[PDB]
Formats: C-alpha cells, sequence, structure tokens
C-alpha cells in the first residue's frame, strides 16, 4: 500500500513566502501542509510514501528524515536533476510503484481537505476500473480543472483541465487513485498529468468520480491560504473544540501555539492561527490573520486578513489589512499603514503603501 | 478709541465646524478666535469693541455680554440685512466711529498673530496719514492682497487685491487703523474695502505700511488652521514655556487644558492642543492634531493632523490622517480608517474612508 505526493515544484503563486522555504514546508495552522497530508496517510495506514523533491531538496528531505521516526512509517524520496512536471515523477518512480501490484494514491501538496482515503479505495474497489478522481463543487471554475459527472457510476464523459467561463461547476479536487496499469502509458519525458493522461484517459471512460464531504481548498494562492485556513478552523472547532484556545480576550475560533504569548488587554478576532514562538504585546487586535513562527507584533496595532512571515517585527500603531503578505525577516516601522503589500524577504519598509503593490 | 471686527461668513471655509457653532467661537489653543482678538484689544486699551456679523446667533449674543465684564470693556454688534461686503460694516457703523476724532482699529476675525497694537498705534500717530496697514512677508502672495513698500517711508505705492503678475512679496496681513477722515470716502451702499477703497487711497499716498514681526497665519481654512496652531504653539513656547505641558509621555510642544485627562502608556506627539474635558485613553498616539472640548478618544488609536469636533467619541484602533475634520457629536466606530474625510455634525460612521471626500 503505497501513496504518492507531488511535493516540491516552484510554487510561483504563493511567492513571498516561498522565496524563503518550500511551499509544502510553510506552516498551515502550526503545522506544514505536507505534514497534514502525511498524518492522514499514516492514519489510514501506508507502509511506503514516495515523495518527489524538485525544489531546494535539503530542507524538505531533512524534515522527512526527522518525521519518519515520529510517524514510524517508511518514507522515500525521488528526485530529478530537471523538473519532470507533475506527470514525470510517476515515470521516475515507476519501478518502485511497479514491484507491488497495488493501486496507489496521488496527492497535490497544496490541497487541504477532509481526507476520504479508505472510503475512496472502497469506491475504487466497487467500480473496479483503473482511475478514480476526487471532485468538489467550487463556485469559480476557472481556477481549477473541471470534470463532467454522471449519476451512479460517475464515469467522466468529458474532461477539460482549464475551464471556460460556464462549462461546469464541479472542479477536480486534485486527489487521485491510479492503478499500476497507467504508468505503462506515461512516458519518461517531462509532461503534466492533469492535462495529458487525463484527456486520453477520459477518451476511454476509465475515470470515475468520488465526491468530497467538506471544506476543499487549495493554499496555492495567498488569498486562498486565508480562506482555507478559515474553513479549517471552523471544521477543527467541529471536530476538536478542545484544541482551540478559549479566553476572555479571545473571540471566534482562535488556534494558539503553547509557546506563543498573548499580552493582556487585547482582542483576538475570529479565524486567527498563531505560530510557535510569537509574542503579541498589549492591546493588539488581529483578525483573520495567520502569524507564522517567531514573529513579534508590538502594542497598539491592528492587523486584519494578513500573513506574517517568520521572524517578523511589526512596529507600534501599524495598520495592516487586505492580504498584506510579509516575507521572512521583514521589519515594519512604527505608525505605518500597509494595504495589499506583498513584501519580499529581508526588507524594511520606511513609509506607508496606500495601494496593493509589491515591495522589493 | 474704537475697534471694528468683521465676522460675517457663516460658510467661508471652516465648514464642518461652522455647521454647529459660529466661526469666532471655535477654540484655537483652548481659547476662542474672537477672544484672542478682544484680549489683545484690552491690552491695546481700546474703549469699546463692535463686531459686525450678518446673522444674529443667540448663543454668541449670550457669550459677548458674558465676556465683557471679565474683559472690562463693553461689546456691541451691528447687523446688516443683506451682506454689504467687507466695507459696508464700516459704513453702517460710521456714527460710532465719527462721534470721536480718534483713529479706530479694523480687524478680520480669521487673522491670528502676535498683535503689536501699541507699536501699531504709535506708528499711526507718527506718520499721521489717513490709513495705516500692517503687512508681512509670505512665500506665496497669490491668496492675499500684496502691497509695494517704499524704502523707510512705509508709504504704499500700489495696493492690488490679487497678484497674478507678482508685484511684490509682502502681503496685507488683516490689520488696519483708519482715521476719522476716511469715514467720508465710504458709502452705505454695498462695497468691499480692500478691493475698492485702498487702491485710490494708495494712489494719493495716504496708505502706509508696517511689517509685523512673527508668525502671521490665517486660520480660515482647516488645513491652514492646523499649521497656524502648530506655529502658535512654538511662539507661545518661546513666550510662556511653563504654560506648555511637559511630561515623560509627552513629546514636543503640547498644550493641555488642566481639566483634560490623558491615560497611561500613550505618546502625545508634537503640536497637539487638547480641549477642556477631553478623555484620552490608553495607548492613544496623537500628533499635530487639535482636540476640541468634551471629545473622548478611545484606546489604542492613532490620529495625525486631524481636527476633532466637540462631543466626539472615537473608537478603538482607528487611524485618522490627512487633515480630517469631525463635526460636533460625531461617533466613529472602532477599527476604521479615515483619510481626508470631512464629516458633517451628528453623523455616525461605520465604514473606512480610503480617499478624501465629504461625508454627510
Ligand atoms: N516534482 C514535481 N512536482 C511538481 C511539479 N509541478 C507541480 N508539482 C506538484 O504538482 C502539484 C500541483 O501543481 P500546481 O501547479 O500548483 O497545480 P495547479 O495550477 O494548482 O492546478 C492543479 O491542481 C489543482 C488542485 O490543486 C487541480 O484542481 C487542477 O486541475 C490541477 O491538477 C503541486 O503540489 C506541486 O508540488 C514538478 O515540476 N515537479
Ligand atoms: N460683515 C461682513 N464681514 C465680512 C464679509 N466678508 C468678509 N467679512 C470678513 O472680512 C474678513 C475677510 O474676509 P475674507 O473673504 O475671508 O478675506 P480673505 O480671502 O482672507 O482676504 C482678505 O484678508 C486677508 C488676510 O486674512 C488679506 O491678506 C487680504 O488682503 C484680504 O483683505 C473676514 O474676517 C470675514 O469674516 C461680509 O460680507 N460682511
Ligand atoms: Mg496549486
Ligand atoms: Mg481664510
Amino acid at each position: 500500500m503505497k501513496a504518492l505526493i507531488l511535493v516540491g515544484g516552484y510554487g510561483t503563486r504563493l511567492r513571498p513566502l516561498t522565496l524563503s522555504t518550500p511551499k509544502p514546508l510553510v506552516d498551515f495552522c502550526n503545522k506544514p501542509i505536507l505534514l497534514h497530508q502525511v498524518e492522514a496517510l499514516a492514519a489510514a495506514g501506508v507502509d511506503h510514501v514516495i515523495l518527489a523533491v524538485s525544489y531546494m531538496s535539503q530542507v524538505l528531505e531533512k524534515e522527512m528524515k526527522a518525521q519518519e521516526q515520529r510517524l514510524g512509517i517508511r518514507i522515500s524520496m525521488s528526485h530529478e536533476e530537471e523538473p519532470l512536471g507533475t506527470a514525470g515523477p510517476l515515470a521516475l518512480a515507476r519501478d518502485l510503484l511497479s514491484e507491488t501490484a497495488d493501486p496507489f494514491f496521488v496527492l497535490n501538496s497544496d490541497v487541504i481537505c477532509d481526507f476520504p482515503f479508505q472510503a475512496m479505495v472502497q469506491f475504487h474497489r466497487h467500480h473496479g476500473q483503473e482511475g478514480s478522481i476526487l471532485v468538489t463543487k467550487v463556485e469559480e471554475p476557472s481556477k481549477y480543472g473541471v470534470v463532467v459527472c454522471e449519476a451512479d457510476t460517475g464515469r467522466i464523459h468529458r474532461f477539460v483541465e482549464k475551464p471556460q467561463v460556464f462549462v461546469s461547476n464541479k472542479i477536480n479536487a486534485g486527489m487521485y487513485i491510479l492503478s499500476p496499469a497507467v504508468l505503462q502509458r506515461i512516458q519518461l519525458q517531462p509532461t503534466s498529468i492533469e492535462k495529458e493522461v487525463f484527456p486520453i484517459m477520459a477518451k476511454e471512460g476509465q475515470l470515475y468520480a468520488m465526491e468530497l464531504q467538506g471544506f476543499w481548498m487549495d493554499i496555492g494562492q495567498p488569498k486562498d491560504f486565508l480562506t482555507g485556513m478559515c474553513l479549517f478552523l471552523q471544521s477543527l472547532r467541529q471536530k476538536q473544540p478542545e484544541r482551540l484556545c478559549s479566553g476572555p480576550g479571545i473571540v471566534g475560533n482562535v488556534l494558539v501555539d503553547p509557546s506563543a504569548r498573548i499580552g493582556q488587554n487585547c482582542s483576538i478576532g475570529p479565524n486567527v492561527s498563531l505560530g510557535p514562538g510569537v509574542v503579541v504585546e498589549d492591546g493588539v487586535c488581529i483578525r483573520r490573520c495567520t502569524v507564522l513562527r517567531d514573529a513579534r507584533i508590538r502594542s497598539h496595532s491592528w492587523l486584519e486578513s494578513c500573513i506574517v512571515g517568520w521572524r517578523c517585527r511589526v512596529g507600534q500603531w501599524v495598520r495592516m489589512e487586505n492580504v498584506t503578505v510579509l516575507g521572512e525577516d521583514v521589519i515594519v516601522n512604527d505608525e505605518l499603514y500597509l494595504n495589499g503589500a506583498s513584501v519580499l524577504p529581508h526588507k524594511s519598509i520606511g513609509e506607508s503603501v496606500p495601494e496593493p503593490r509589491i515591495i522589493m
């Protein structure tokens, strides 16, 4: 029983945080998102997880080394001297997938959702064919590829990976189960699975469609990070009300790390996740924001729908709103108004930005 | 000796403040604008003052006779039916100035400066002509009437109401002394004094000029009101350093009324005048602003180059900048941003203003 994760890649959409660390390694509610996916695969029970590293590949490999001994599950990397796309890692790991005649999971690392994994392999055993997709309805189609879905069998009549304005509402949830019979069709050259093998596979009608229960979201865009974090905090309050912090100054659904410190006389708005090692001073209001690790936020400041990078210092009386992303080790001077600014790492801002723009 | 102050002008430039209370009654460094002038006229030793205001406002009619026994000098007013310009007040009040053969003072209500009234009056007694003006050098002469001064004879060759050709650098500063004789040049019919009667007086040579010493500023405009306040605070620091409030949480030239209450752990920036009865909470940073009376500013908020009207309640974590003006009885919700927003009285605001505009 082996599962595949397309880790790495460039991650060009989440850019001001992915300049410093790779996209699977960024902290989504005090844990990396790849860590969430491998907790799900370890909870389902998988001996071997194959993982492809096309990016930095030091500081992604050492964390997998460390996490193998905490999970107790054997992990493998495959990497490549050139980017094989998202299809080509199947052809690279074809032998280590081919020695066992088991169906294998295929996951995108940016996807966070409730994980239907072994209900999905029961679905795959029921219909009996080679390829199963996950499908979730999403309001805007053009973000993510769309499938045509029928009633009982769920056989996909027609596939298209880049949607038109009104072609369909059901979106590919980016989570697949592939048999060993499909890697004989894939080639060694760098291709992309979401467009090459799915169109030709949709010609035969071997693809079937598994629905999802709830809160499917990608974290690839920096806005999508925030709304997916809000959805995950809601569903975490559903499942584990224990874990969310309750306090008199805390309103809504707030997740605080133990090493994080909250100064008194301050309000924490809804849907806020505080990383490990942060310190929030007296009289700070922060709503719908994600603060990563070791970040200091000074007194009398207001932050709303923002992402604060690692080792960031926010001055006093700073107002940040509208998806202002701060890179790693960014120092913000006091009495500044940031609206919509994505700030590149190791930068300091002298003056306020009134409009959304990228600060180099 | 008599003195005529021109008030008029319900809607000249201080508009959200004048919607509630007439222009000479609003507070400028914890004193009304008229009260600065009539205190300087008491220091001049004038015997009777008369204000010509084209509207009968009942509250100021209470105020003047309430003031005149502390002042020691009787105060009268003169009301015209339709506004006769700025000369018609002198023509309508001709009898009170013509009954005694002494020079009389003419003032504008918006002009505030150090008033050199004994030096001015002697200067008029020494030169002995029909009218003496006070001029001052300003960087931009376009807004003001600009005189040409002869060297050491203070005689004015030319008086133009407006420039547009840069006749000179020195401007009329709103300070006239007029003889009884020039009473018969004016007519009861509506006209304007600085447009009409000064030019033909300067053609003869009866107009004379004296240059002020320091910090002339108009406070007609609200943007001009703030810089006039910041300039008066520095000159008042030179004159009365012990009147200006000093403290560890207080930075720069700050004038605090003893009834005002300032909370703990907050930094009052430079050039800030607080009204009587204001309440400043914890962590409020106020720079270059003027807070009128009974106005409460809640905690953790930042205000910079702003005017706060009477009986105002400002929410927490609010950021106000770019010369914003609140009218009377204005309540601002918490976590808002006001940039350039001029606000009408008795209006509550529940949205942030991104750009300068007027809110009704
Ligand atoms: N090793 C390797 N991995 C890669 C490469 N390119 C992409 N990957 C992995 O492939 C996954 C998807 O890549 P994206 O480029 O972020 O995909 P997308 O534009 O968001 O669209 C795809 O994902 C959506 C769901 O997240 C799908 O809905 C959509 O149809 C499509 O499959 C990511 O986790 C990334 O790590 C590569 O060149 N090399
Ligand atoms: N009674 C009455 N008084 C008036 C009227 N109009 C103006 N006043 C008063 O006359 C003074 C001048 O009015 P403004 O219209 O505001 O003049 P300005 O644009 O500021 O220019 C004048 O004053 C400048 C200094 O403040 C001068 O530099 C300039 O030469 C000019 O005289 C103010 O005190 C105003 O209250 C009126 O129609 N009737
Ligand atoms: Mg993606
Ligand atoms: Mg003016």
